């Protein structure tokens, strides 16, 4: 297989389907990552993780750099083989975490960890730098995330300075021969809620040159109406040819909507992060409601994943109830085998050119 | 296969090996028994307790009583087919954990749930019912577990008891036909340190006749030494051709002690019972130790357990230190699967005669 390869096979109005080729394997696209924040994903052993259909999985260069620590992970082998997943990672750059979980300058980010108050600094040729030491086989760029709601003003400086980071960004990456001939590295669009500033974003993207685009700034507190307006002018405004990545914590709802949009990648916590939600084709419902205590029936009804072939709601709702470990185990590998089905539903309905139908009745069921 | 039948393939001293055949399956002796508190062992899913070579399981009546709820369970079509392990499960009868975790008279117990403080009764018909509802394979008879230490006086007082509800355990396991036709029940032999209460005690069981025979009373704070010279003089007064089931948290030298000493089943929370500790050949490691942060051999160097052939003591060390669920799956697949080892070791080694020398050998290693 190649570095990188990125074929589209199949269109739908903005919708596409098709495959991104890389060395430790091929992601099918429309894709779900699921999330491997501290290098795991939670509850799943690595094959878990591959046995729900999952092409890739996502870690955090923030996270990962406070522990257990980015050259103690390369000392120890690189991501892959440290945690025991051996086909792709995508890794985040780090600027959301630090800013959610601190001085700001045209260098970097330095802060205080949230675990034991030591000092860290992050900043683009670092963030690449870290990447690189985990061993990403996608390389986000480092930006800084805008908050919402955001001035006009503050938008564009923050959309610029990003900019600027990102040319930093793909310099770290081309110097560094080993990840520049193995890896790949996607840029990162901002420009928060305005039509301008996001044109000016893609342009100055596309000028640097990406492996594939993220639309950056979105399910940050907008709502999934203005995060859908944001989405149907931004994501035309990026190369064609190109993976298109949507960075937030999508639900089955926004994925097909975003995916409606053009978009090709998705990552979320939402399905990982037992605490009762599981998902279903007539929507979501949560274990831990009395209603559930005696109910034979599996978490869904259709679901062919290995949770709904074996256990009851019942019994789950005992093991959530309870605190027990292994109903967060249950629970995530559905969730996560659900998310997979639905994107094999998707990439299934546009090679045969029924997606908006598919759109249509997936949203009559899932909100009757 | 039979309701109950037990035989002895090989001997060496007092040690024995041999089977339990029942009706959901054949149980290696001498046997360990994974502990299944509400309804799982904690951290695995039941196909990964069956790979690690566990052939039975244990549940409790008191915990079950109280969550999911005895009645509840039966409704669901018994605990088997609630928690999805179709092979033999053993019951304790609840005596244990009431005192534990009260109003006591000759008719039972009445005490109030640790959970929600709602009040409940046990009494030997009580608890045999409830490991009917369950649908126990081994059910345990209802016992007054004796405080260490005991005067000789409230030892007697308390064996006494134990003996008249063993008496009224037996009458209620027999009254019921479904349970008495398919189920097996063990009477608990008490009597503290006392060897002639002992004596009096394995004689009232014997005379009623049980399908096998706990040492009950043990593993309360005596240690060791005292375990081990109580056992020298208690288990030959039990009927030798039927198992012997030494009750408490018995570690790996435990284990071997007891065997040396006619034992034949064991539990432990101990291998569960997340907290850093895994058993190696060489003796017991933390692995939250900062020594284990770079490690990459695997927990123990010739286990042949999946977590052994597929992660790192860095790995494992990493997600202990995180609390992330993997680690408490990982550490707690690795134990189960040593403990199986272990009695796989001794299985062998009875049968080929050299048990003698594989507990020198394995003290020797285990305590170096
Ligand atoms: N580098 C980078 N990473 C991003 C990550 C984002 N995540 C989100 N939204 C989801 C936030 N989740 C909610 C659930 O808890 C974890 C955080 N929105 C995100 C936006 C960005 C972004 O603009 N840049
Ligand atoms: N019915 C019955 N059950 C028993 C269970 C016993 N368990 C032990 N010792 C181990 C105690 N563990 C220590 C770890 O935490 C859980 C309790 N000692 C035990 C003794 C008995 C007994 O005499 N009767
Ligand atoms: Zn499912
Ligand atoms: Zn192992």
């Amino acid at each position: 297989r190649p570095r990188f390869s990125f074929s589209i096979a199949a269109r739908e109005g903005k919708a596409r389907t098709g495959t991104i080729e890389m060395k430790r394997g091929v992601i099918r696209t429309p894709a779900f990552m699921p999330v491997g924040t501290a290098a795991t994903v939670k509850a799943l052993k690595p094959e878990t993780v591959r046995a729900t259909g999952a092409d890739i999985i996502l870690g955090n260069t923030y996270h990962l750099m406070l522990r257990p620590g980015a050259e103690r992970i390369a000392k120890l082998g690189g991501l892959h083989s440290f945690m025991g997943w051996d086909r792709p990672i995508l890794t985040d750059s780090g600027g959301y975490q630090v800013m959610s979980l601190t001085k700001q300058s045209e260098e970097g980010v330095t802060f205080k960890s949230h675990l034991d108050g030591s000092r860290h600094m992050l900043s683009p040729e670092r963030s690449i730098e870290i990447q690189h030491l985990l061993g990403s086989d996608i390389v986000m760029a480092f930006d800084e995330c805008t908050p919402y709601p955001a001035t006009p003003s503050r938008a564009a400086s923050s959309m610029e300075r990003s900019m600027r980071w990102a040319k930093r960004s793909r310099d770290a990456f081309d110097s560094r021969k080993e990840q520049a001939e193995n890896a790949a590295l996607f840029g990162i669009q901002q420009g928060s809620v305005f039509e301008n500033l996001r044109q000016q974003s893609a342009d100055a993207l596309a000028e640097i040159g990406f492996d594939g685009y993220a639309v950056g700034g979105l399910a940050v507190g907008e709502g999934q109406d203005e995060m859908f307006r944001v989405l149907d002018f931004s994501v035309p405004m990026l190369p064609d040819d190109k993976p298109h990545y949507l960075m937030g914590d999508g639900k089955p709802d926004d994925i097909v909507g975003a995916v409606e949009r053009g978009i090709d990648m998705f990552d979320c916590v939402l399905p990982t992060r037992r605490n009762g939600q599981a998902f279903t084709w007539d929507g979501p419902i949560n274990i831990r409601n009395a209603r559930f205590s005696e109910d034979l029936k599996p978490l869904d009804s259709e679901c062919h994943c290995a949770v709904c072939q074996k256990w009851s709601r019942a019994y789950i709702h005992h093991l959530i109830r309870a605190g027990e470990i292994l109903g967060a185990m249950l629970m995530t590998e559905h969730n996560i085998a659900f998310y997979q089905q639905l994107m094999q539903k998707i990439r299934d309905s546009i090679s045969e050119g029924r997606f908006s139908q598919f759109a249509q009745d997936f949203r009559a069921r899932y909100f009757a």
